[PDB]
């Protein structure tokens, strides 16, 4: 109907684009990157230029047939906090438990002056009433032993111990910033009685989601398929891998020989990935990425990589793209409140668009735009909204990519024996629940260095309640 | 060590490779074939309707159903709840089909099979429902995993055995009925046998039940396979396009809201006169020779685990008549099929670091054979090259059912599901890995590839069964 803006919209998709040559340069980048954060450098290094790649002090896979009695785990997301009761059975099969509760908004509010005791306070009074609901006649009696998520930069230091880098995703307090959060944790839960909970474990949600898969996949699934990957894609994303001690050169000289001498081989890498050229020297990058990043994020500078990837933020990408078309006088938002609202629209909108279909003129598309911001639609306006957020998650899927077919390379995961598949623990609600994400993150991963014969050889593999189960992994191992 | 047998193994391994120039041809062959088949012949594939016109939904739910499932090697009795929300329980009895059966030393009847089946049927009912055994009005799903000239959903007379089965007076008679005489004649007349359906029939119906509503969002299951002791598959066709099927019947099912109606290929009669198909000497002596159905079957011939053990042998016989290879002591000279699929499977992924241990004591254990290494080391040469074939040729019905249908680009980011089931896909080393390799391989490329997932049906077939009685009545 309008010409002028259906080619204002068209040259906007062209921007998301990301082709084979991108792939295979970020790919190559990617290992550069995690080659630099391989080795130590200084508290602050003003260019380090290298990814975090955080040990994570975890050095043994699961089996599959680890068993013991009923372990708690804590998981903190970026949207949701989770209690659990994990009880291992071995032979990959496990019992839980689980009660999920958002996060307040009260936390992500800077009007108010928010502080690390309200939300460690917050989460332990959560921990008491998943206890008081399913295990109410020993809650203050057991010694339980708890695995605690911490799905944001941790500088671990022991599989017990680490101070939060800096916060991500939104959350904003000072206060906790250079903290050792397993400590943070414990001494709320210590105030409300329960010192008999112990957090014996501190991980990423990464790691947790890798180990949580290395236990579950059956024993015919382990011959062939060997899990080598634990990433997210949700709130925001990052991913682990195994690395070989020798190449850990960051980790203490000396450790890597105990550990070495001890039977192991490799230790847990928490890439961080979020971060993944933050300096922004070669990921796509349109004026609304540094519009979110600079102005409308609570980290500008930080987690660039996750800044066009994650669930947080995609959907805030499409409401600056129509803001831009309506200053340009070429779109109507009427009476919406996308003005002064950042993030009013969410992810969770955009999976209604991405697959709405136009024999039904699009009505998904108009309820879920109505529904998250009061904007109303004509379908050639749907059907121009369709096609900018078709383009904002193809990107996402396709640098979504990146990172694994990275991985994958430095560690010569592919080149294994006849028929050998290798298997890519995924959690989070966008691989999980976005219509064609994963289907998108595989024809990257064919156009990235691999190809299509390495992309065959890759199963990402979706692992539900991943994070809580590989805390209760951790947990178990450890001691009371 | 011995050089001139090495460059032997070589040469046959160079024999059973699959291009993909030669894919696409099988491809584009085998959709030609389907057209040829939908249509009359009063005398291309088989292309049978099946008349299941309505694929569940997943939410159905009913009263407690039976199901019995004839195989190529077992029969299984059981009973299904379907509980709607894609969940069901089952309670089953698998049994062997004695070796009575495939043995032409004997006069075989059909009602020596269907006399038995009620036995068992008898048995299971005493066993899980002995209160409710002559009590209840039973409604039982037949699976009966052989080419049927199907001409209702309650009704089908067999055209041919295959498998090993040899029974003559089956032939042209109604299965349905022979079953539920038998059924009648031992006091179960209280159980009706409402409706017959192939194991791929069965098998896409359960998992159009059992795939998750999410998953039917952009998921849809198109094609119900098998790949076991045999080798099929089905698929939804247009109606109009099934032009062998009564014109008025057509008409009616229209006017009902049907659109499509189930088709099972039968593709394990796909190109039996050789026109294209890949041959070795050794699939013409299995055909001529050890096969019950010489000229019938010949892609299931290639495929299927009935016969890729038998292929082994006689290349092993082959190489020991050449005098390359030591067959020592060993029983597989003059006994056809000693070597089966599961003992290949053994040899499929062994690995040198443990001297390929699992070849040789599979090897012992099947017909008594010793091995070197350096012998163990080209028998894996010769499994891989059989198995890799199998799966490559295993491909082609999949890729050319998609095609003809265009199944893969009916909407953004629409992905399709194939339903599998067999001992072969189910259980054999990387034998979905090479599938999908020769799909990429196949006119539908790695996009295409990428759009088809290929996912097990452990208990379809009787889950299905179980649905077709649901909807039929008493
Ligand atoms: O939740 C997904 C990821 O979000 C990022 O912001 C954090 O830095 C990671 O630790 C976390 O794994
Ligand atoms: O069991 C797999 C297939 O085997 C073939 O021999 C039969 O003719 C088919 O009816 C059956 O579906």
């Amino acid at each position: 109907s309008d010409p002028k803006l259906t080619k204002a919209v068209d040259s906007i998709c062209d921007q998301f684009i990301v082709t084979k040559s991108k792939i295979s340069q970020l790919t190559e980048y990617f290992i550069d990157c995690m080659e630099k954060g391989l080795e130590p450098c200084e508290s602050d290094i003003s260019q380090n230029k290298g990814l975090p790649m955080i040990p994570t002090f975890v050095t043994d896979k699961p089996s599959g047939q680890e068993h013991g009695v009923t372990m708690l785990a804590a998981d903190l997301g970026g949207t949701n906090f989770r209690v659990c009761s994990v009880e291992l059975l071995g032979n990959h099969e496990f019992k839980i438990e689980q009660e999920k509760s958002k996060i307040p908004t009260f936390f992500f509010q800077d009007d108010h002056h928010v502080t690390s005791k309200d939300l460690f306070q917050h989460m332990a009074l959560i921990t008491h009433q998943f206890l008081t609901k399913h295990h109410k006649d020993v809650i203050q009696d057991y010694k339980w032993k708890m695995g605690f998520t911490f799905s944001y930069p941790v500088d671990q230091t022991s599989l017990s111990s680490g101070k939060l880098i800096r916060w991500t995703k939104g959350f904003k307090i000072g206060d906790t910033v250079g903290q050792d959060v397993v400590q943070l944790f414990q001494q709320e839960l210590n105030d409300i009685g329960l010192s008999n909970v112990h957090v014996v474990a501190l991980t990423n949600d990464t790691t947790g989601t890798l180990l949580a898969r290395c236990y579950a996949s059956s024993d015919a699934a382990r011959a062939i398929n060997e899990p080598v990957i634990g990433c997210i894609f949700g709130t925001g994303t990052n991913g682990c891998y195994m690395e070989k001690l020798e190449n850990i050169h960051k980790l203490d000289p000396a450790s890597r020989e105990e550990l070495l001498s001890q039977g192991k081989t490799h230790m847990c890498i928490n890439t961080e990935w979020g971060s993944f050229d933050n300096e922004l020297n070669h990921l796509p990058t349109t004026s609304y990425d540094i519009k979110i990043d600079q102005q409308f994020s609570t980290n500008p500078g930080f987690q660039l990589f996750e800044k066009r990837v994650s669930g947080l933020y995609l959907g805030e990408i499409l409401r600056n793209i129509l803001l831009d078309l309506e200053k340009q006088e070429l779109f109507d938002l009427k009476e919406s409140v996308l003005k002064n609202n950042p993030f009013i629209l969410t992810t969770e909108t955009l999976s209604h668009i991405e697959i709405d279909t136009v024999e039904n003129d699009l009505q998904d598309t108009r309820d879920a735009l109505l529904k998250a911001a009061d904007l109303e639609t004509t379908f050639e306006e749907r059907v121009l909204i369709q096609k900018l957020v078709r383009a904002i998650s193809r990107r996402a899927a396709f640098l979504a990519a990146v990172p694994i077919a990275a991985i994958l390379i430095k560690t010569n995961a592919l080149n294994q024996s006849y028929h050998c598949q290798v298997e890519v623990g995924c959690d989070g609600s966008v691989v999980e629940h976005y219509p064609g994400f994963r289907s998108m993150m595989r024809h990257a991963l064919a156009l990235s260095p691999i190809g299509p014969e390495g992309e065959r050889d890759v199963h990402l593999r979706i692992s539900k309640d991943g994070s809580g189960v590989g805390a209760a992994l951790c947990a178990l191992h450890a001691n009371y």
